[PDB]
C-alpha cells in the first residue's frame, strides 16, 4: 500500500508503521561542520572480492541485486562496525531531476541518486532476525552525481529493460560491486533505520563523503523503470526517496579531519 505518491508517500507511513516518528529514524542530513571526527574510528574494511552476485528485480519502490549470503563471501567490517556483515543486496533512490534523488543531504545538498548495499550482521544468523536488533545492520550509503559515466555501473544499467516493471527479475551473476566505489572510503556513520516500511530501528548508516559520477544517459536509464505492474499505464519510477527525518538525540561522526 504504502509508495511514494501523494496518497501513500513518506508523510503517510507512520499509520501504518508508528515507528517512523521514532528517535533514530533515516535518512538525516549531513551537518558538515557539526560533524566531530571520531579518531577511535577505524578504517572501514570493503571485502567484495568474492561477491555472488544472483538476481535483478524491480520490487515496485526500486531495483535491487541480490547476493549470496550463506557464507562470508562480501563483507563489511571495521568503521564503526563490531564484528562481520555479510552483503546481501543493493539498491537505488532517484529523483526525477538532477537536483534530488538522495535520501541523505550533505549540508542540505541533494544528490541525484543514492546507492545503498545492505549488510546484515552475522551474529543473529539471517536477516530478519538482524532487522529486530538496534545493530543488525550496517548499510553503506553511496551519493551519485551527474557527470562522467561510471563504467562499473553499465551492466546494471543495461539490464534494466529487461525488468521494467513491478514483479519482474533477471539472471544477473557475475556482476562485481567494487566497481560502484569512490576512490575513498572516507565515511560519516550514524544510528538509524531503514528508509521505506517497515523502518525498522537497526541500522548502523556509514555514507561515503565522496559521490560516484554517473553520466546522463546512465541515470536516464534508472528513470525509465516502472512502479507499475506489466499490462497497465506507465508510472515512471522516479523520487523514491524520503525527505531527511529529524537528528533528535544522535551525533554524526566523520572518519576524516
Ligand atoms: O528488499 C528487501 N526488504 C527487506 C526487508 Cl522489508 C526486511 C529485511 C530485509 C530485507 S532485504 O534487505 O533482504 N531486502
Ligand atoms: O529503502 C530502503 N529499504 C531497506 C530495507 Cl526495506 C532493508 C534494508 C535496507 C534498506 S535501506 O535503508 O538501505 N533503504
Ligand atoms: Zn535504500
Amino acid at each position: 500500500h504504502w509508495g511514494y505518491g501523494k496518497h501513500n508517500g513518506p508523510e503517510h507511513w507512520h499509520k501504518d508503521f508508528p515507528i517512523a516518528k521514532g528517535e533514530r529514524q533515516s535518512p538525516v542530513d549531513i551537518d558538515t561542520h557539526t560533524a566531530k571526527y571520531d579518531p577511535s574510528l577505524k578504517p572501514l574494511s570493503v571485502s567484495y572480492d568474492q561477491a555472488t552476485s544472483l538476481r535483478i528485480l524491480n520490487n515496485g519502490h526500486s531495483f535491487q541485486v541480490t547476493f549470496d549470503d550463506s557464507q562470508d563471501k562480501a563483507v563489511l567490517k571495521g568503521g564503526p562496525l563490531d564484528g562481520t556483515y555479510r552483503l546481501l543486496q543493493f539498491h537505488f533512490h532517484w529523483g526525477s531531476l538532477d537536483g534530488q534523488g538522495s535520501e541523505h543531504t550533505v549540508d542540505k545538498k541533494k544528490y541525484a541518486a543514492e546507492l545503498h548495499l545492505v549488510h546484515w550482521n552475522t551474529k543473529y544468523g539471517d536477516v530478519g532476525k538482524a532487522v529486530q536488533q538496534p545493530d543488525g545492520l550496517a548499510v553503506l550509503g553511496i551519493f551519485l552525481k551527474v557527470g562522467s559515466a561510471k563504467p562499473g555501473l553499465q551492466k546494471v544499467v543495461d539490464v534494466l529493460d529487461s525488468i521494467k516493471t513491478e514483479g519482474k527479475s533477471a539472471d544477473f551473476t557475475n556482476f562485481d560491486p567494487r566497481g560502484l566505489l569512490p576512490e575513498s572510503l572516507d565515511y560519516w556513520t550514524y544510528p538509524g533505520s531503514l528508509t521505506t516500511p517497515p523502518l525498522a530501528e537497526c541500522v548502523t548508516w556509514i555514507v561515503l563523503k565522496e559521490p560516484i559520477s554517473v553520466s546522463s544517459e546512465q541515470v536516464l536509464k534508472f528513470r525509465k523503470l516502472n512502479f507499475n505492474g506489466e499490462g497497465e499505464p506507465e508510472e515512471l519510477m522516479v523520487d523514491n526517496w524520503r525527505p531527511a527525518q529529524p537528528l533528535k538525540n544522535r551525533q554524526i561522526k566523520a572518519s576524516f579531519k
